[PDB]
């Protein structure tokens, strides 16, 4: 066929029930995730091709960057709870990978302050139980698919995108192939 298991995607041997429809994992330490976000705008181009009534979820992971990696998963929970994902994603990536000005939880916080989130609002979210279980949700989703690598995307908890099997000569062409694959998997 044109789309075949093991080429544009792989199938999970152990499917995950009740999973979010389009589930994406990344890390602010992950170099391809940086490309995915600021050069390819993968998440965005997937959304533009998804049927509607479809939710997109994006979660941060712990297994890169040790102590800071965990801090970042909690910060991403704050970002989700406050709905400010679109104002911190770029400065977190560039603070970790471009400028290397993020070295502590306090530097992560500074990015939120500079993006206009209030000090008191950030610290309260950071310390809230609504952020604890949001951290719990991210870890649980990664656990359920035995996640050892990012960037990663899962559709309906049973298909995993396989970017290795898509042409990379052209970046525009890679993105559309990626997005079209998500839509194919979506309708499957």
């Amino acid at each position: 066929a044109q789309y075949e298991d093991g080429k544009q995607y792989t199938t999970l041997e152990k499917p995950v029930a009740g999973a979010p429809q389009v589930l994406e994992f990344f890390s602010f330490f992950c170099p391809h995730c940086y490309q995915f976000e600021e050069v390819l705008h993968i998440s965005d181009n997937v959304k533009k091709k998804l049927p509607e009534g479809v939710k997109m979820t994006k979660y941060h992971v712990n297994f890169m960057g040790g102590d800071l990696g965990k801090d970042l998963t909690q910060a991403w929970a704050v970002a989700m709870a406050l709905g400010v994902e679109d104002k911190v994603t770029v400065p977190l990536f560039e603070g970790v990978q471009k400028t290397q000005t993020i070295r502590s939880a306090s530097d992560i916080r500074d990015v939120f302050i500079n993006a206009g989130i209030k000090g008191e609002e950030y610290d309260a979210a950071w310390n809230s139980f609504v952020v604890k279980s949001l951290v719990a949700q991210q870890e649980k989703a990664a656990a359920d698919v035995q996640l050892r690598g990012v960037p990663a995307m899962f559709v309906n908890g049973k298909y995993q995108l396989n970017p290795q099997g898509m042409d990379t000569s052209n970046m525009d062409v890679f993105v559309q192939q990626y997005a079209d694959t998500v839509k194919y998997l979506s309708e499957k």
